[PDB]
């Protein structure tokens, strides 16, 4: 009977080995990422408009062909399984009934194919492998299964020092495997190959620069996900909330613009979308949710932010996503 | 015998219930908004003047139609039979006395004409029903029983999500009642539904975006007030005190401009003058001058806000409350 | 055998009445002002140069006609009796053995004649009385007896609201008194009547905006003293430092622009001295001196004060104050 | 096995006397230059760029004529000797075997022709003798040694306020000594006299102000050190990261800029690279190392900084020192 995100973190603390918290809460280097995630968000207000006409207000959006009941998905989290045995498929079923876009990681521990017979028409996250064709047969692998996206993580030549995971010498338990299995960096040139062997959209995940963005939109990526993959990546990375007002305005609708880090309400995601975000990832809340009650979790949490998102639009006098990206914000302190 | 607001919260905690004491302090969501009230009102520094002539300081003001003998009136809170036996009647009383305007609520636990019986010119409190035709009957009681505005509540389409009020299950005791009665989203068209029914001046409460202040001129509006509802309404809404001086610059004089939330002293007024203000509303603390002591409580509270108002002009030069307005302010750090 | 202003802080709390050090220690309202001294110089660092010549360090300015050892004067603080039995008289002797202004208060427990015989050439702190003739009479007084500046008070039309003396019911003692006797708001005209009875340096004490200290070269002031009265008076009136800078500019050099509030160290006077000051007052810090060790204690105080105005400024790579008014600084945080 | 460069300052406190751990840690005065080198870089984000080419990731810059490992060198650090027995000649091994720049001290407690015995083309630091020929000899001796730059300190006119060691009456054990012997100000007609004296470059450390970095190009100058001396000279000294952009842009490729204090990881290194910054240098974390470890503790505390180093690069999309000096960055908050 969770009434916000923070009673799911306690309740997952409660019930998960402390190393494997840890795997999940953690970020790189001094975790100065990660905290600025939540200190980029806290400063930003929103100036709410009132008096408008709410007698319809819809939180939908339409993204990369689908209509989406929320502008929100679940972030690429790999190896659900260490936090709840039906791991992976527990989340898309939730996700599935939400109308919440699911992304299926290329590190899942339970098979691509299996979790997209859950249905809910899933996205398909990327890593690039030390071979082009094992990278284009995930890519086919997932396209042939339904996934309607493939986001392409670009922010992973290799993965940060996370040392809380050197500390407690954490090491995937022997039943969690990589379920997709029986790496190398990332170039535009990989992007150029993936674009060249699907029509589905391709998300840039991990853009930060500008002419990042703006070099994805000429790449012909369909969306980009403005992320320091959580704060696990480089330490000392700006958080992509600080950038998103610039990447948006850089783009200038050239292809969706979606941001993650830090979202933890209702409210956080009216911040990303007054800011211009086309819709937010969700990572670790979701997995809180998963390890404190599997699937029936996942959806209490998905009705939470549901609840949140529009009692957040509506007082803020905005009837519909697109109105809600036209809000202006005030930058205050702490 | 207090000597500051704070005194009369920390008896008031004594008194109160928990979840009654929850019911007042609390705000919405993580309350970011109540707290970045506090931050916002802290971080004005007042440039005093000297030598100015100082042998007549007056505090009064006029606003609708009436003296005030403070720029101060007293918020419209909800069910004052909650923190007091009194509720209502004691408040109204000692604002009377003090010559503060008291503002009646539509859901006040004493029906508003017994509090308009008082004396004291009050004002009243609507929150836009279900059916214009209702609304706009407790208009025309209000009008018939003395009132002499209508504070519109404008940034109501709903309540917001109190977790403090549910994470207690708190619920009206039946001794409380809505005594006005034996809810829908306003617009612009209730607005001038309301104007059209009254000659009284309305006034608009929670505005905090430059364009409505601006509509609301145009639409005929007396005043308005900048506020964000305490906190309670959307968390992570502006300050309205961080939007007062760009919203003063925009009416350029077409109607007066109230604003709210954490007043806290007569220095606090002081700054919302010098930022623009026609006058504050105090909201939370006449209602623990109520729970502490009843109609002496609130008397006492006023005696005390109106010495550190008349105090913190005389010290920064100002006679009267016009010359307040025309102080200058400097942004500090914490 | 101290090395720092805040061991003798500690030894003044240890032997003074609670009741006495609050008086000391304290500001008005909720001492925003008090802490905002410390804030605001603590934000400020110095831009130091290196390698020049430091083969004569001098820290001796020359202001209202007499060379003074430190860009540093004591400033007035009432009743010293309540700190030590020699009061007053303790502390002029140090201050006149360093070669450093002492201000008589008028409000001294020694008679402004028995502490200009202490010799020392010290200023007199002027508080505008309820008859213009008595005021004048002080005035004159303080000449006759070798006081070399009139220091008027003009941001005390009357005391603050100082909650620490209001709660602990403080009242002096019967054993200290205002020894120069056996109040009224000052204006222009109280300054413009100091200056027609004396010809001595008229010195305006507590502007804090930029048009008042215009005003004050106008009204033919040789300095002003740009203060909030260590935070004793306006609560919420924004620091000297604050204002110093944007006043320096605006005198452009026709007076002497002196600072005070919250200077702890010979660090502190050499940032206000990079941010154009001629001199700065230091106050409690004198008084904690005193209370520790009568006038050897104030004596040690300038002694430390000295070597730390000097190491400052040389390792800063200035030979001279008028040097130090030409560094640079730089808004930090925290 | 540490991960960090925290294990290390902890393993030290452990083992060394409370005296020499204060007297490595503290800085002048109340300790804010100190905290504000730690700050400064905290608030510096980076902007990192994603798919370029990292097919071989190169950390080597080269500087003075040398090709170096890392974009490092280890400060200046006196008295070695008081953290490990083998003092100087445990820091020049490791710092050899790292293939980093090691910076011999006029005080160090080893002789410097014993240090550059060691190899690894060390830097040689001087202090300004009281007489030019002594200084000079320094000069000549740390030539004929193969010293390959002579670090001016320039920011040290005389030693800081350091009130740890005075509160603890530090002084050197008998034990320890300044090997090199059996002070005056510098001028620029002391960086003139060494620059005639020696065809090796001179670089000059503790650089803050723009127009000294100007001269010291126009002196002939081979580098600078952006430094404030660990906040150990003037107590609020502006910190050397938050001038370095400035100074990057005046000298405009004139001589080599350092930077240091507070650098404490591999992604503060990148911070100072991203701002423009040839190399740093680093000195408290390689006291801790040489005290928790001696020769074994430094060489892996310089792994730990090289994997750090090239982990940060690599996230941030650099290939090479220079690719990192061109990102960009963004001032955050906390
Ligand atoms: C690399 C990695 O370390 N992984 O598993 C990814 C991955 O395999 N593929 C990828 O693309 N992203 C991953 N993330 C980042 C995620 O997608 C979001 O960017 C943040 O979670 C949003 O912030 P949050 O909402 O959590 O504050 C992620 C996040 C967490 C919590 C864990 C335990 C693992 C990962
Ligand atoms: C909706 C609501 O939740 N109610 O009862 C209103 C309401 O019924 N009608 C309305 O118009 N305003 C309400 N307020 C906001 C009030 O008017 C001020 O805006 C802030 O109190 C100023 O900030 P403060 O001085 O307290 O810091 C309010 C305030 C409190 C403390 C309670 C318990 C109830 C309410
Ligand atoms: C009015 C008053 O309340 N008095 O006694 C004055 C006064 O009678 N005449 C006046 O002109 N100033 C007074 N001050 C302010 C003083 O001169 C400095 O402005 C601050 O002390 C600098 O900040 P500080 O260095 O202390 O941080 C002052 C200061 C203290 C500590 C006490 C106990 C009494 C007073
Ligand atoms: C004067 C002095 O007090 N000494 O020994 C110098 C010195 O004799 N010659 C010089 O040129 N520099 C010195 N430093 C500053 C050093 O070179 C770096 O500037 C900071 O250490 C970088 O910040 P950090 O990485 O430590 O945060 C220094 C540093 C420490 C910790 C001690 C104990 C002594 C010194
Ligand atoms: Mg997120
Ligand atoms: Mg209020
Ligand atoms: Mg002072
Ligand atoms: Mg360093």
């Amino acid at each position: 009977t969770y009434v916000s995100l923070a009673d799911l973190e306690r309740a997952a603390r409660d019930v998960l080995p402390g190393e494997i918290f840890d795997f999940l809460a953690g970020g790189s280097g001094t975790e100065a990422s990660l905290v600025a995630n939540r200190t980029a968000l806290e400063r930003v207000f929103v100036i709410p408009r009132m008096l408008r006409d709410l007698t319809d207000v819809t939180t939908e959006i339409d993204i990369f062909g689908r209509r989406a009941a929320l502008p929100m998905a679940v972030a690429p989290v790999a190896y659900q399984r260490l936090f709840h045995p039906e791991g992976e498929l527990a989340v898309a079923r939730a996700a599935r009934d939400a109308g919440v876009p699911y992304t299926i990681c290329t590190l899942s521990s339970v098979s691509l194919e299996e979790i997209a017979a859950v249905g809910g028409r899933p996205w398909f996250q990327l890593y690039w492998l030390r071979d082009e064709k094992r990278s284009l047969d995930l890519v086919r692998r997932a396209e042939d299964a339904g996934c309607e996206a493939i986001v392409f993580t670009v922010d992973v030549p290799w993965m940060g020092r996370r040392l809380r995971d050197m500390r407690n010498g954490f090491a995937l338990p022997e039943w969690v495997t990589a379920a997709n299995f029986d790496f190398a960096p990332a170039t535009w040139e990989s992007v150029e190959a993936v674009r060249a062997h699907t029509d589905l959209p391709v998300v840039l995940k991990g853009i930060l620069a500008v002419e990042d963005a703006r070099r994805a939109v000429d790449a012909g990526a369909g969306g980009i996900v403005v992320s320091n993959h959580g704060g696990r990546q480089l330490d000392g990375a700006v958080p992509g909330i600080e950038m998103l007002g610039e990447i948006v305005a850089a783009v200038s609708g050239g292809c969706e613009v979606l941001v993650d880090g830090g979202i933890r309400s209702g409210g956080d995601v009216l911040k990303a979308t007054a800011l211009g975000a086309s819709a937010v990832l969700v990572g670790r809340p979701v997995m809180w949710a998963l390890a404190a009650a599997g699937q029936d979790g996942v959806r209490q949490l998905l009705e939470l932010l549901a609840e949140e998102v529009r009692d957040a639009m509506g007082l803020a006098g905005c009837e519909s996503v697109g109105a809600a990206r036209r809000l202006n914000t005030k930058l205050g302190v702490v």
